[PDB]
């Protein structure tokens, strides 16, 4: 008899608390201030976007490997222009004939872009470190000269670097004759040539200009122009400007002083946008922007949510004290984790009370209603009266605040750190609410000494409980179940990137141009783990692509997967370094040795010419030349220090200077192979591209481990900058369904174990909760709400919350001792359904009056838009179905003396 013992215990507890209310109130209000001091002490928040990745997941372990061996990924800042007013026209270029250009490639706009680019290059900002005024050379990603980066060696990708940013070279007209000349060649004839082959040093036109940038590296067309899918390289609808800044770990001061340059870059481009509006639509984005704009919306709406926990006060209209009790409990639970050490963000800190308070106030309302509705046996004071009232309401009030702490704690197994912190914070707020609304609230309820609901509940009852009503409500809700369980399959898993922003930020314009005008997605690298030999003649051929090497190979596998971009999510070949290194070892003035030079007997660089150096590295021509082992360690570092000029453009440190990590002897440890994704638009494309690249990587490693000298536990994994975000969605269906399905067991095993309910009433309770979950999943899929990590903690919270909808109804039916089932549930409805309705409306009205006007996309889609569905879909299953279903398959009469 576990139910009877709890009532006796809580009745004696309530009588003693009524006896000593002042002392219990002071001694239970004093241990809240100590826990609340943890908030004011530090409460360290987590600003950046590394609160959305599992700290030991495989996708972040690969990032920790790559970041260690090759340095971190470069931060990118972009500007897109896309002039829409001008008209496409015609140009009869002498080489390729007719070409019908677009309006953005007119010469009147390129100069105006150049005067913005060369002024963004010379930008200086004052830092918190007051000594040094920061230039761009300190924090720029220079792939050719990192030792002392001059200001002209920083990576500034744009179309203007086909002319090396030279104004006079851009304004150049040259006579050229093929005997049918009829014109002079202008800059566009040179741009059309450089688009086809970016590696050329001497242009094939009459005017000669290299297609290489100011820093000695080629610039590809997809990094410069976009929106050119048909009619290639002629009808670009948008220019592109890109600045690359090298990234550091979070503790380094250079990252602190490189986020201050991007702020001035944004504040200068925002002035550039309004300086000209009749000829451009410039949209920009810095890497600082996204992680410091989703915090702005959350930090600009705390006063607009302060009406939430004051509109909690007005709906009860002894009530101020209860809301103060729940707010103190939630604040203490919020501040307790600072002592243990948990870096929670302000976004987590803003929505915790507005989901715990909606469950913490209903128990107060139920207790005060049962205290003010009791028969009030005379001959005894209130000191036993409140204990007598609390004895038969304590266990039912204990189920609904213990079947939510269990649900929230069980829901804290999600991979995301911030969702885990939100679950852990609200899992202890409610459990520190139930312990503090009897040790403090009962003292106030004894210390206070010094309608119409039951009107129309008895008219709402004849609307139900009749065969007109009891035979249509059942099949209608079963049809709702039948439509929801087949609409569940249309649900879409994945969280879009644009839902973190408001409806008015410039990043929405940037993403709308990025999804529509780019032609290559983010780059990806096929990293090679430690172990591969890379030296044997039978070792290079498995990673080769040309001149005698094998039929199928790694850099041949990537190129073959490029040709079906719809299935494999790649759009550019691999560009391996062994393929370029074998080309560089070909003779004729690339790799040469001094013969009679005692002082420089090893290397003759390409730029030096004389009659001294004449011997080649590779000895004699032969079919499919490949170096020996001893010729590898000599000749590989030299290839990583030969800048490409026009005497040997075969390769060098232009693109491979940080793609191989040499040891202290000459055995390579790891490598990278850079290939570009196809244009990825929504969040169902990122995860699918991740899976379709990872399976290709596993195919490559399974093919590559067959060589003789290799080592097992050697895998070639893919890595891109956003792999650490969308890696969870491969495995959120099995780990999401399992967490929900295991979450019903501790509620079913306790709701039928606390208050009667042997099998049938608890079974109907489980049927109601499963119906609520399937209906809310179907309506969530039908609205457009996604199914991600942040939209699963809400469903777990609804599973915890629905015990409110059902437990009091099944309680009042079980205690009912009236004769027939046709009217036995009427007393239970009139007794408890009104109180449950008031409790549900207690979350319904403040659940809509604040979170529906949040102005953030995250709160407006995942907390107002979804909690409203659960709240007004649990009313229909708790006030229209459950009493009706209990009148047909309801248990027989319990005496229950
Ligand atoms: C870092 O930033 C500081 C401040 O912008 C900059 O100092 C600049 O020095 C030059 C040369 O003096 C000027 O642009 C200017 O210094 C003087 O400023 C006064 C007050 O407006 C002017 O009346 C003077 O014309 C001018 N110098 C003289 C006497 O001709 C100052 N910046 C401004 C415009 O206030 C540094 O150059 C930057 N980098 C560092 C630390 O070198
Ligand atoms: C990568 O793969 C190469 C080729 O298989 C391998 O080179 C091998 O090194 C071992 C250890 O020194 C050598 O034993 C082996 O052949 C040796 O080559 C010298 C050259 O003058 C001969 O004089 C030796 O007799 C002979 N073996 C000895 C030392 O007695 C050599 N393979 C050949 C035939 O070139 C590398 O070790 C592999 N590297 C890694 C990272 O495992
Ligand atoms: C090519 O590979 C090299 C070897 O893996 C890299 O050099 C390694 O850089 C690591 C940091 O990126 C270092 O790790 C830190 O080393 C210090 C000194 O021993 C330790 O105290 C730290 O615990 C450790 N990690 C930190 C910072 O917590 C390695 O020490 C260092 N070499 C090794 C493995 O000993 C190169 O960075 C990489 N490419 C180049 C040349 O940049
Ligand atoms: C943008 O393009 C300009 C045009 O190419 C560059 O200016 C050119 O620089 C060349 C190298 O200094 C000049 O050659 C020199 O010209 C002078 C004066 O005519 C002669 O005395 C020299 O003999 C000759 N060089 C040598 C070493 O013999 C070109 O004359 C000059 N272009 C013209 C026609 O004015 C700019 O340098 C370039 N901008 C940048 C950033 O470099
Ligand atoms: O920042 C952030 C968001 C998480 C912040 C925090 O973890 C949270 C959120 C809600 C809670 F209840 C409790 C904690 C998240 C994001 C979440 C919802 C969205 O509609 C959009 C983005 N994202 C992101 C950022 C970049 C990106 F590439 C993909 C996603
Ligand atoms: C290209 O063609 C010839 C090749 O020598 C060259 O003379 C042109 O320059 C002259 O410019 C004149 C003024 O625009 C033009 O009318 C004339 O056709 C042309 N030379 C003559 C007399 O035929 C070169 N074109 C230009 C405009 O520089
Ligand atoms: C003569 C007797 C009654 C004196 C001893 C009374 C002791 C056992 C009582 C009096 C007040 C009580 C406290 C009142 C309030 C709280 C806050 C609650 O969140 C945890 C328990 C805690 C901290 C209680 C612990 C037990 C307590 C200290
Ligand atoms: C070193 C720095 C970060 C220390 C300063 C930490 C600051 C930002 C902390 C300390 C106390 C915090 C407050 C503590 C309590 C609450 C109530 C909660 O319902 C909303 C957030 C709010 C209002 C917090 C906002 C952030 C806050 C002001
Ligand atoms: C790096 C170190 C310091 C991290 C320590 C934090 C982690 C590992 C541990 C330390 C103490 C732990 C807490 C101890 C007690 C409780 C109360 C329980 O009802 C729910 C879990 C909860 C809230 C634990 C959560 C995990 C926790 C916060
Ligand atoms: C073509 C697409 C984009 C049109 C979408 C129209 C939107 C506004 C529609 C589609 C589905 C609709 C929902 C369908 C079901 C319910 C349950 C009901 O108890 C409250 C209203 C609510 C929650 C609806 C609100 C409006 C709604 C969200
Ligand atoms: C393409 O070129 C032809 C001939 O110059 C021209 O008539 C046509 O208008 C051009 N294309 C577009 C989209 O206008
Ligand atoms: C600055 O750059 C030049 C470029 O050659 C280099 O020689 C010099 O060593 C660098 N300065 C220092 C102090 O290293
Ligand atoms: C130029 O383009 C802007 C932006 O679309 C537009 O508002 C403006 O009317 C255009 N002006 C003209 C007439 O070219
Ligand atoms: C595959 O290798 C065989 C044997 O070297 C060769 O005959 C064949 O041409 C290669 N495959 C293709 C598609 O050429
Ligand atoms: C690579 O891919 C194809 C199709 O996925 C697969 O059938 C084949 O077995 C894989 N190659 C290897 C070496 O297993």
């Amino acid at each position: 008899s576990t139910h009877t013992l709890l009532g006796q215990f809580f009745q004696g507890w309530g009588t003693w608390v009524a006896s000593w209310p002042l002392t219990i109130l002071v001694l239970s209000v004093i241990p809240v201030v100590a826990l609340a001091a943890g908030l004011v002490f530090t409460e360290l928040t987590t600003d950046p976007v590394e609160l959305w990745s599992a700290p030991n997941s495989q996708a972040r372990s690969e990032k920790a490997f790559h970041d260690q061996h090759f340095g971190p990924f470069f931060r990118t800042n972009q500007v897109i222009l896309t002039a829409p007013n001008r008209s496409s026209y015609r140009y009869d270029s002498l080489l390729l004939g007719p070409k019908n250009f677009s309006g953005i490639l007119d010469l009147d706009l390129l100069l105006e872009l150049l005067e913005l680019q060369e002024r963004l290059r010379h930008l200086q900002v004052w830092s918190p470190e007051a000594q040094r005024n920061i230039s761009l050379q300190d924090i720029c990603y220079a792939p050719l000269n990192p030792d002392n980066t001059s200001l002209y060696d920083c990576c500034i990708n744009s179309l203007l670097q086909y002319f090396q940013n030279n104004r006079t070279l851009l304004l150049l007209t040259a006579n050229q004759t093929l005997m049918g000349q009829t014109s002079q060649v202008d800059w566009k004839d040179h741009f059309l040539y450089c688009a086809n082959a970016p590696l050329t040093f001497k242009d094939g036109t009459a005017l000669a200009l290299s297609c290489m940038a100011d820093y000695g590296a080629p610039v590809f067309p997809f990094l410069a122009i976009g929106g050119y899918k048909g009619k290639d390289y002629s009808e670009a609808e948008a220019l592109i400007m890109t600045f690359s800044l090298n990234n550091y770990p979070a503790g380094d001061p250079r990252l602190a002083q490189a986020k201050l340059w991007e702020e001035a870059f944004l504040e200068e481009m925002r002035a550039f946008q309004r300086r000209m509006a009749g000829m451009f639509q410039v949209t920009f984005m810095a890497e600082r922007s996204l992680e410091d704009e989703i915090n702005r919306t959350t930090a600009e709406d705390l006063p607009i949510f302060a009406t939430s926990y004051i509109v909690i006060f007005l709906y009860i209209s002894l009530g101020l004290g209860g809301v103060a009790v729940v707010l103190g409990a939630v604040m203490a639970a919020m501040g307790f984790f600072s002592y243990l050490g948990i870096r929670s963000s302000l976004v987590i800190l803003q929505v915790v009370p507005f989901l715990v308070l909606s469950v913490g106030a209903d128990n107060i309302f139920i207790f005060v209603l049962e205290y003010q509705r009791l028969p009030r046996r005379p001959g005894e004071p209130r000191e036993v009266h409140i204990g007598r009232a609390l004895g038969r309401v304590a266990p039912s009030m204990l189920l609904c605040s213990l079947s939510e702490a269990i649900c929230f704690f069980l829901g804290a197994l999600t991979p995301m750190p911030a969702v885990r912190t939100f679950a852990l914070t609200s899992g202890l707020a409610v459990i520190l609410d139930f312990l503090l609304q009897m040790s403090a609230f009962v003292a106030l309820l004894s210390l206070d000494s010094k309608l119409l609901l039951g009107f129309f509940q008895k008219a709402y009852a004849p609307f139900l409980l009749h065969w007109i009503t009891r035979g249509v409500v059942l099949l209608l809700f079963l049809a709702l179940f039948g439509v929801s369980l087949y609409s569940m399959c249309h649900i879409s898993v994945g969280l879009d990137q644009e839902l973190a922003l408001p409806k008015d930020s410039y990043l929405l314009d940037y993403f709308l141009f990025l999804n529509r005008y780019f032609e290559v997605g983010a780059p990806v690298y096929f990293v090679t783990t430690l172990g591969y030999n890379f030296s044997s003649e039978a070792g290079m051929n498995a990673i080769c692509s040309s001149a005698g090497c094998n039929n199928f190979s790694f850099t041949q596998k990537i190129q073959y997967a490029t040709e079906f971009p719809e299935q494999s999510y790649l759009a550019i070949p691999a560009s391996s370094w062994v393929d370029d290194f074998i080309d560089w070892l070909t003779p004729s003035s690339c790799c040469r040795l001094y013969i009679s030079g005692p002082n420089k007997d090893k290397f003759c660089p390409s730029t030096v010419n004389s009659l001294n150096c004449l011997k080649n590295c590779m000895s004699i021509t032969m079919g499919s030349v490949r170096p020996s082992v001893e010729q590898f360690h000599k000749y590989l570092p030299w290839f990583l220090n030969d800048r490409p000029n026009i005497k040997c453009p075969k390769g060098g440190l232009a693109a491979y200077s940080t793609s191989v990590n040499l040891t202290s002897d000459g055995q390579v440890l790891a490598s990278r192979f850079m290939a570009y994704h196809k244009p990825l638009k929504n969040s169902q494309d990122y995860t699918e591209a991740l899976r379709a690249a990872r399976e290709l990587a596993a195919n490559i490693t399974a093919d590559l481990r067959k060589v003789p000298g290799t080592d097992p536990a050697f895998e070639v994994f893919p890595y891109t900058i956003t792999n650490v975000f969308y890696e969870q969605y491969l495995t959120i269906l099995p780990e999401g369904l399992f967490m929900l399905s295991l979450c019903l067991v501790p509620t079913f095993a306790v709701s039928c174990l606390l208050l009667g309910l042997d099998l049938r009433s608890g079974l109907l309770n489980l049927l109601s909760i499963v119906m609520i979950l399937v209906d809310t999943v179907g309506f969530m899929a039908l609205w457009g709400i996604s199914y991600n990590a942040v939209s699963l903690i809400n469903l777990v919270s609804a599973v915890g919350m629905s015990v409110e909808f059902v437990s009091h109804i099944t309680r009042s039916f079980a205690i009912s001792t009236k004769p027939t089932w046709l009217e036995r549930a009427k007393e239970a409805t009139i007794s408890m359904g009104s109180a449950v309705f008031a409790g549900v409306a207690m979350t319904n009205l403040p659940g809509i009056l604040v979170l529906g006007l949040a102005k953030a996309q995250l709160i407006q889609i995942f907390f107002f838009r979804l909690n409203l569905l659960i709240t007004l879909l649990g009313l229909l299953h708790g006030l229209v179905f459950l009493p009706v279903i209990l009148s047909y398959v309801g248990p027989d009469v319990n005496p229950a003396l």
